[PDB]
């Protein structure tokens, strides 16, 4: 039985002062790797513990003893993502019933229904590039962005943001990432009550009524119109949960909405991001992925089952995933009284905090070669110690998206290595912003087109 450490504290206000910057996650990483593989975090009345190691991890994956938490971070976002399956508690009745009517709709045999959705998008995002003058460069997360926010448009309710035909956000897009700034920037928070927050507040509730009535009024037109389209809107009207025989209401099906657009903004522009940040800074890695990319797309349109066979762009993916999840952090809670490590005693109730991007270096898993970026060593998964790699999450509480977000990523990435050759010209500084997510910030490549037709 162990004390475990404990970074350093602001008098009453403990370690709450650790989280006021733009970069927390990051900072909780350094503060990882200073004290190890647990370290105890306090702010004025709440108390969790950092998990870093594999061997603390592969405990608290254990489904019979820990049950998923929502962190603070997920507790602000509820106040628009309500009881949608992100920001549900496992055991409220909506998250079982909304699993089981939504886990078809989220399969690999789903993705075959969404694949030509995906192309019309993938391909919108080739064309703009062919396009560009020679004296032009890519902006890399912008362009991701635009991207995998009109992918799941298209998929989630048959919608066109049409990102690639404007700077200006739409209106829905606006509300929903200042309501994500609010959500996170009030984590950091040591007096939220003070007056000067009173703007924050009045901005964060008309944002929530923006998104609400946006989200209400594409259920409504869609149920008056009758229109059968492919998507994830006409599976929740029609779909009944197996277990209740019910379906959702509108109100759960408004809140899932919310979810899948926050998650196609934050998260696969990220992993596409960063996995094209990693291909410029190794170009053997590169030139190894643009093979296989001219090898199997041998089609002007990428097919579903060509999209299988991408196997090294998949773990190109794996080990971006693995040195820069997009989504880096997942909350737990102990079940029962219950030891972990045999040397950390927890009560019922008390909370663990896992930092995925520090679990993904741990030497004792991956070798002194962690920091590198090498794609091969996803080649067999049962050469990989259990519960090493969560950037989905654990357990029933993964990720549903994972399938969708890996077609998605797999299909873009095959066809920008197939289209173009690209150049670092900047020699670019990883620079990491963070939102709900992290995503690479002013990461700029040149494409030079191979000249291949659409
Ligand atoms: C690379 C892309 C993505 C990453 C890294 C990612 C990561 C994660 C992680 C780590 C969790 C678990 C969170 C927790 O335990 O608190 C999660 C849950 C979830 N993700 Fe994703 N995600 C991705 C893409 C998507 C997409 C595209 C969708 C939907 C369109 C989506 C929908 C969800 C939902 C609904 C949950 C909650 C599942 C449940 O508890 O029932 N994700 N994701
Ligand atoms: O450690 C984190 C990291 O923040 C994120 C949590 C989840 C998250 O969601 C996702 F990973 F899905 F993106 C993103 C960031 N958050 C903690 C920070 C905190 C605040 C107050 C007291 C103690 C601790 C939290 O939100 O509870």
């Amino acid at each position: 039985i162990k004390e475990m450490p404990q970074p350093k504290t602001f008098g009453e206000l403990k370690n709450l002062p650790l989280l006021n910057t733009d970069k927390p996650v990051q900072a909780l990483m350094k503060i990882a790797d200073e004290l190890g593989e647990i370290f105890k975090f306090e702010a004025p009345g709440r108390v969790t513990r950092y998990l870093s190691s594999q061997r603390l991890i592969k405990e608290a994956c254990d489904e019979s003893r820990f049950d998923k938490n929502l962190s603070q971070a997920l507790k602000f976002v509820r106040d628009f993502a309500g009881d949608g399956l992100f920001t549900s508690w496992t055991h409220e009745k909506n998250w079982k019933k909304a699993h089981n009517i939504l886990l078809p709709s989220f399969s690999q045999q789903a993705m075959k229904g969404y694949h030509a959705m995906m192309v019309d998008i993938a391909v919108q995002l080739v064309q703009k590039w062919e396009r560009l003058n020679a004296d032009e460069h890519i902006e890399v997360p912008e362009d991701m962005t635009r991207l995998t926010l009109d992918t799941i448009g298209l998929c989630g309710f048959n919608y066109r943001f049409n990102s690639f035909y404007r700077d200006q956000p739409h209106p829905f897009i606006t509300s929903m990432v200042r309501a994500l700034d609010e959500a996170m920037n009030k984590l950091q928070r040591a007096n939220p009550d003070d007056p000067a927050y009173d703007e924050n507040k009045r901005q964060f509730q008309e944002d929530i009524k923006v998104m609400n009535d946006l989200v209400d009024k594409i259920i409504a037109d869609r149920k008056a119109s009758g229109e059968q389209s492919d998507d994830l809107l006409t599976h929740m009207l029609n779909g009944k949960d197996p277990e209740t025989g019910e379906p959702l209401d509108d109100e759960n099906i408004r809140y899932q909405i919310i979810t899948f657009l926050i998650a196609g903004h934050e998260t696969t522009s990220g992993l596409l991001s960063f996995a094209l940040y990693f291909l410029v800074k190794n170009p053997h890695v590169l030139q190894k992925a643009a093979e296989e990319a001219a090898r199997v797309l041998v089609d002007p349109v990428p097919s579903y089952k060509q999209v299988k066979q991408l196997k090294y762009v998949g773990m190109v993916l794996n080990e971006a995933l693995r040195l820069w999840p997009t989504a880096p952090a997942f909350s737990l809670y102990a079940k029962e009284d219950t030891v972990l490590g045999g040397e950390y005693p927890l009560e019922k109730g008390d909370e663990l905090m896992v930092l995925i991007p520090q679990l993904h270096r741990d030497k004792t898993i991956w070798g002194d070669d962690v920091e590198e970026f090498r794609p091969e060593r996803f080649e067999n998964p049962s050469a990989i110690p259990q519960h090493a790699f969560k950037p989905f999450g654990n357990g029933q509480r993964a990720c549903i998206g994972q399938q969708f977000a890996l077609h998605e990523a797999t299909l873009v990435l095959g066809m920008m290595l197939k289209h173009f050759d690209f150049e670092d010209h900047t020699n670019y500084e990883l620079d990491i912003k963070e939102t709900l997510t992290l995503k690479p910030e002013g990461f700029v490549v040149k494409a030079k087109s191979k000249k291949i037709p659409l």
